[PDB]
């Protein structure tokens, strides 16, 4: 046991909760826009969705800055890491807000969209793949501490191209991995495959983020103007 590792778990856990409300802590509300038929793009939904996505990018940067040692990396590396992992974390976050009973996803202001509305808000051809990933995440029954640590592991990764000090990044990732294994095994000792199953979700997330970036390219041709600036930063 390590006092420092236990403090890291709570630090990351609190950083995640304070930048990402849990599904049960949100007062859900709906909209009746394009609710019953799939269309190429409902502009009203795209406008609201893109605004919510921008707000969450700011929350992810906020979360990153609260991760022990992140602000110790060069600003260039901080930006490189965020640009490389923001969409992965955006995908994990929306998928943790999936309510299977209603086949809905919920945003941080409580906006709860059904599958067709997610499709019409911009997900388009990627809609069902995103919902399937969310469905496959359910069995893991991760809690918020686990989601926060997994997110931190996705972000603090030394394999990202253009890092100035990849070894320093690798060193910062080490305790996050130790923390997640310790926490996960302690919480559910009879399910020892949970830690490796969680780590493999990172590869799935990268796949779904890759497809999300491809969808952003086509979506650009469907919207009247350019995507929100912080979203463009993430996509470059
Ligand atoms: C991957 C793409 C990201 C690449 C990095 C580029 C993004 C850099 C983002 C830094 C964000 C700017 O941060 C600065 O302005 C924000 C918006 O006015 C403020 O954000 C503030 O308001 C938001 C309301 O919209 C709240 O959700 C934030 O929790 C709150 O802190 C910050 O408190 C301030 O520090
Ligand atoms: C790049 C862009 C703008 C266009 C292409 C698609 C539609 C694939 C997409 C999909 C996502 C998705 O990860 C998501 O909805 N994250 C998400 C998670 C939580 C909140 C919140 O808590 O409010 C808001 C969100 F936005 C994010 C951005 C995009």
């Amino acid at each position: 046991l390590s006092p420092q590792l236990e403090e890291l778990i709570t630090k990351v856990s609190k950083a995640h909760q304070e930048t990402f409300p849990s599904l049960c802590q949100l007062g859900k509300y709906t909209t009746n826009s394009s609710a019953d038929h799939r269309v190429q793009l409902d502009l009203g939904l795209w406008d609201k969705f893109s605004e919510l996505a921008t707000k969450c990018i700011i929350k992810i940067v906020e979360f990153a800055k609260r991760l022990p040692g992140f602000t110790g990396l060069s600003i260039a590396d901080q930006i490189t890491l965020l640009k490389a992992a923001c969409l992965d974390i955006l995908m994990l976050r929306i998928c943790t807000r999936y309510t299977p009973e209603q086949d809905t996803m919920t945003f941080s202001d409580g906006l709860t969209l059904n599958r067709t509305q997610m499709h019409n808000a911009g997900f388009g051809p990627l809609t069902d793949l995103v919902f399937a990933f969310a469905g496959q995440l359910l069995p893991l029954e991760m809690d918020d501490t686990e989601t926060g640590l997994l997110s931190a592991i996705c972000l603090i990764c030394g394999d990202r191209m253009d890092l100035e000090e990849p070894e320093k990044v690798d060193k910062l990732q080490e305790p996050l991995l130790e923390a997640l294994r310790l926490y996960a095994r302690r919480r559910r000792p009879s399910q020892p495959y949970m830690f490796p199953r969680m780590l493999m979700k990172i590869t799935d997330l990268r796949g779904i983020s890759t497809k999300g970036a491809e969808r952003a390219i086509t979506l650009k041709m469907e919207i009247p103007g350019p995507m929100p600036p912080l979203i463009r930063e993430m996509l470059e």
